[PDB]
């Protein structure tokens, strides 16, 4: 009969096919809420996310339509893959809900930085970081939004990234992560590639001082806390900001630029044997290339990939124009 069932988890109902079994809440984002499930069919655990109306408004049907598609053509070892796609209703006027099956993971970055980890670990999760960025960067994509809990790994160390970042008012009562936003986006001077090396970089930090680098409560709190560690930008960097915001900026309390060693001292880094006391200088290094307030003097994903710590590894649519974009994009 019915090729789907429903069983209740949570507060949404979860219609899916007959192959997934067992269904478990992993966990919920800011458009889907996420269950874990074995597929009877591939004999294996996989993740499945249930997207509700997606094409409620321009934001979630701009986001839910550009994830299918990519999520669907580009792919890469270190880039979460598609396993399938459905949806339990039978006609665009009864379209409703999509879900999203992809593989299981084990956990988020966020549960990676709340635990000390060696130089082997912490270089290779960082490899593949860039190499995913790299995949996406080369296939004319530009994240600009990446944070602990968009990446995910195993317990065998291996890393992938959820979505795709950024391409805008919402009645949603959850307010979305800042922390990791290059300068740039934060006062909006226009970007490029290596806009995602100042996200990796925060990561990088955290991953050391256990800690978020530059919190806050809003890009007010935001911009400070970075001009307070990493010291006021050169001269030069002001020259590239709008009058108006130059201004904001610039008639801002100037600081002096705490230097490296000290915003991440020996104490977080392992230096018991002359291997990681040398790694742990690398470590340092890379962190001081990549937190550079000035893109044009800031390191690239291609030079970082080069680094000795890592080389070691080597439109505008109504809500009934979308659902009718994003239902037949699900049915191919
Ligand atoms: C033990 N780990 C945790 O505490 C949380 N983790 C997060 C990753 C999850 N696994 C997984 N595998 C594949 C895709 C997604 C996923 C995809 N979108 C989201 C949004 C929120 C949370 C998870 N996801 N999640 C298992 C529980």
């Amino acid at each position: 009969d019915n090729q789907f069932y429903s069983v209740e988890v949570g507060d949404s109902t979860f219609t899916v096919l007959k192959r997934y079994q067992n269904l478990k809440p992993i966990g919920s984002g800011a458009q889907g809420i996420v269950c874990a499930a074995y597929d009877a069919v591939l004999d294996r655990n996989v993740a499945i996310k249930k997207l509700s109306r997606p094409f409620q408004n321009q934001t979630h049907a701009k986001r839910a339509y550009r994830e299918l598609v990519l999520m669907k053509c580009v792919n890469h070892k270190n880039i979460i893959s598609l396993l399938n796609v459905f949806t339990p209703q039978k006609t665009l006027e009864e379209f409703q809900d999509v879900y999203l099956v992809m593989e299981l993971m084990d956990a988020n970055l966020c549960q990676v930085i709340q635990m000390e980890l060696d130089h082997e670990r912490m270089s290779y999760l960082l490899y593949q970081m860039l190499c995913g960025i790299k995949h996406l960067h080369s296939a004319g994509i530009i994240h600009r939004d990446l944070k602990p809990s968009n990446i995910v790994v195993k317990s065998d160390c291996t890393l992938k990234i959820l979505d795709f970042g950024l391409a805008s008012f919402m009645m949603t009562p959850y307010v979305v992560t800042r922390y990791y936003r290059a300068p740039e986006v934060i006062l909006g001077m226009g970007y490029k590639e290596n806009v995602d090396i100042w996200s990796v970089g925060c990561i990088m930090g955290e991953m050391v001082r256990h800690k978020i680098l530059f919190p806050g409560r809003d890009y007010i709190d935001q911009w400070n806390k970075v001009i307070e560690q990493l010291g006021t930008p050169c001269p030069e960097f002001m020259k590239k900001l709008q009058p108006t915001v130059r201004n904001y900026v610039e008639n801002r309390p100037k600081y002096a630029g705490l230097t490296f060693p000290k915003l991440f001292p020996d104490s977080l880094f392992p230096a018991d044997s002359e291997h990681n006391k040398l790694k742990a200088s690398q470590a340092r290094d890379l962190l001081s290339k990549m937190l550079v307030i000035d893109p044009a003097k800031r390191i690239s994903v291609d030079d970082a990939l080069q680094h000795p710590y890592i080389n070691v590894w080597y439109r505008e649519h109504t809500i009934e124009e979308w659902k009718e974009l994003i239902y037949k994009e699900v049915m191919n």
